[PDB]
């Protein structure tokens, strides 16, 4: 309808683009260098280190592997 | 064929990249700060401020859900 | 297998993401303000003007309708 | 579960967002002007040279064909 149900603060300008996996975690990558994933209700699941700003947006893969490239200059894959 | 339809104007430059909800609702994000979610035939249906220019591209959940970043550092979980 | 069967040339940068319609058509825009449409084997099908650099990656709806949005603050809905 | 499975090392920064094609293969383009195509382990597949850096995500046709964008103005269409 429009109303908001939950905002998730990281630590910079979330350029990424959000991505849902198999269960609705959603992952995104943050300018704080993190891959963060969401729980479908707020809170967070996890978040994994980088080595800097991720503008990549995550790909998922059949088995759930999370694949997002960073601006470290690699292309990580995480597991779920 | 190639012929235009609607266009949309929004406040700023549209960088952010629209998704298609279950219902056609289409959503996308403006440098202007607001995601917008256009009815399929171009009349809005809402646009939903947050604190900074959305470059994050929407993604869209099983119920409908529609998660997107922005420049201000969230993660938004916005109801249809 | 990893060898090239076509390149197309835009008219400046292609940052935009490309998508590919009900009929393999491949939509993209490019820096020089175009939404390009080109036919699976390499031929340009259409382009459309807009009135800036097209960073948007098209959305394709359920009867193909083309969904991008464009540096001068629009959003298009763009027949097939 | 959040641990790391693999990075994989590009030239430049990753900004392009990664796509999986029907066999788990997984294609990012890099900065480096390089789209690379991972083999779902983390060894190389191949990577093939364009004229700029690849911004563009790569998407993914019926038949395998990847289609991705560059920063020298060019549509690519690349076999498998
Ligand atoms: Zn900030
Ligand atoms: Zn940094
Ligand atoms: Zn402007
Ligand atoms: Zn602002
Ligand atoms: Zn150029
Ligand atoms: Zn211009
Ligand atoms: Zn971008
Ligand atoms: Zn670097
Ligand atoms: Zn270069």
């Amino acid at each position: 309808n429009g109303k908001l149900k939950w905002k998730f603060e990281t630590g910079g300008s979330v350029h990424s683009s959000p991505a849902i996996g198999q269960d609705g975690t959603i992952y995104v990558g943050s300018n704080d260098h993190y891959l963060y994933a969401i729980n479908p209700n707020g809170k967070l699941k996890w978040k994994f280190e980088t080595g800097g700003s991720v503008h990549s947006s995550p790909a998922i893969g059949q088995d759930g592997t999370i694949y997002v490239g960073s601006n470290d200059h690699y292309l990580y894959a995480i597991n779920p």
